């Protein structure tokens, strides 16, 4: 039930809504365009409707404040918000290749190169939130857009938190996510360690081509993560398995910090691409020297 | 996209749809009727479309299988069930008043007599499932069920579990009950307790007028949990105040049996009526003498 065309009133803005992408959860997102100066951009429209409740205003406000504070090459641009009162709108720039779920759904496991492509891109992201400490809590392979030029955007702020001052432990979080961490579940409290446990998470998907931790049910897979009971098949490169295995650790003081992620025999060591071929939505690159 | 009309190919009976009522989860419920004996049930019709992955459908049938071995006062008639294949039938002994979550949200606290009423006959129904070594898991307001003489009736199999060797736990379980059991939580297994625990919650709403562990936040209500954090109020009176003591206790082994409860001074040495006044779904019965 939602308005062809979108006001903002501080802003006088005015925009048409084009076609329909997806879902946050309680939303729906569409592109659409500046009608002025036609500039096209992703809207996430959500239904006041579902926002009855205090707490799930609060926590769509949260989204929207740790989100417009972020500028940066892989984190998906806010762009403003406004709201009638059957609908908030958030405007956010457009990524013209979906996110890195599509990706995997054409292509399963990925070459090593376009591994560390991918992965460098997601961790600078990471670093950027986490000096801004915000931690994500929900990276994964939807969350994770792509650009026309294939570079990553991390979105959906949909989870995230702020760490409000230092040695603070979240303890509790509000949602399901798909790639989650051990403490998160074993409520002892959590921190920013939990987006590099997800990065691990991953890159085993990325490398392997299914996710560490399947099943037919969520439950045991959440008992095979507290157990950490995962295992890596023998094709994956040692380099690889073992940066996997450092970041796919129960303890969370045992993972790697991000910063000090790109440093890692893995991506040091090894070729990473300074772009891709857009033939690699579909086609594996086989990255001949002439 | 529902029949209008429903035809059991194995035993031939036919039935008319009649008005909507609620959910299941994935089910919706209608009343139906015999249409050659025009006698009146249930139906929690189950669309297909939403189990197409093996592990809903073994829930599916899990519960049938649960659900049809029992036969019981104070359970759901179960009448049968058949599938066409966009959807499957079940066919339920028709509650002709509802259940105690419409009870409660029109009268919030009950007088202690009604609560024993009830109580006993959650408890019956309780101790005829442990017998046949059934566990409810979800035992809430909403789940029982109000015959037209009032009397309880447990439904919903959608979550319970057969033990079927002693001294067995288990580690699972998939789904999000509302009066859930702390060991559930801090995932070190399972059994018979946590019903115990659910009518303790059961019985301190019923009492009180609102939830044990209520909060804005679901995972915060969690928390609460596993810490034991909740109080009595002081106007209630301390042998039930006791009793509900008893069952909301962390370690399942504390908590009394389901045969035991029955003993407890709560309804030994307490009025239990014999019937409840029609008038009692929105008047407080005063229960006097002549
Ligand atoms: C799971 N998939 C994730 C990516 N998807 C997808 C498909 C088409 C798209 O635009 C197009 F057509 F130009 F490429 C885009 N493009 C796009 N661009 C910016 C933001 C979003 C977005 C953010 C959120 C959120 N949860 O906050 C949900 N979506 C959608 N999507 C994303 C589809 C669903
Ligand atoms: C949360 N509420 C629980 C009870 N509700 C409710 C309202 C009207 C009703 O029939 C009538 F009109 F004759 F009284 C009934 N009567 C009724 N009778 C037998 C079974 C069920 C039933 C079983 C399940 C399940 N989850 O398996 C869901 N429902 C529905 N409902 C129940 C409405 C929703
Ligand atoms: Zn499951
Ligand atoms: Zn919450």
């Amino acid at each position: 039930e939602i308005p062809e065309v979108l006001v903002d009133p501080r802003s006088r803005r005015r925009y048409v809504r084009g076609r329909f992408l997806g879902k946050g959860g309680f939303a729906k997102c569409f592109e659409i365009s500046d009608a002025d100066t036609k500039e096209v951009f992703a809207g996430k429209i959500v239904p006041k409707s579902l926002l009855l409740k205090p707490h799930q205003r609060e926590k769509m406000s949260m989204e929207i404040s740790i989100h417009r504070s972020l500028a940066h090459q892989h984190v998906v641009g806010f762009h403003g918000f406004f709201e009638d009162n059957d609908f908030v709108f958030v405007v956010l720039e457009l990524c013209r290749r979906r996110s890195l779920l599509e990706l995997h759904k054409r292509r399963k496991a990925l070459t090593e190169p376009e591994a560390r492509y991918y992965l460098r891109q997601i961790v600078l992201g990471c670093q950027y939130l986490h000096r801004n400490r915000v931690i994500h809590r929900d990276l994964k392979l939807g969350n994770l857009f792509l650009n026309e030029d294939l570079e990553v955007k991390i979105g959906d702020f949909g989870l995230a938190t702020k760490v409000e001052y230092d040695g603070e432990r979240k303890k509790t979080l509000c949602g399901t996510p798909n790639y989650i961490a051990p403490e998160v579940l074993s409520k002892k409290g959590h921190s920013f360690e939990v987006d590099v446990w997800s990065i691990g998470c991953i890159m085993y998907t990325l490398l392997v081509g299914k996710p560490p931790f399947e099943t037919s049910c969520l439950k045991e897979t959440y008992l095979r993560i507290k157990k950490n009971e995962y295992s890596i098949p023998k094709h994956i490169n040692p380099v690889a398995a073992s940066l996997i295995q450092k970041m796919l650790q129960t303890d969370p003081t045992a993972r790697p910090t991000i910063n000090e992620l790109l440093n890692d025999e893995f991506f040091t060591s090894g070729y990473i691409p300074a772009r891709l071929p857009i033939t690699c939505l579909t086609i594996p690159p086989r990255f001949s020297i002439a």
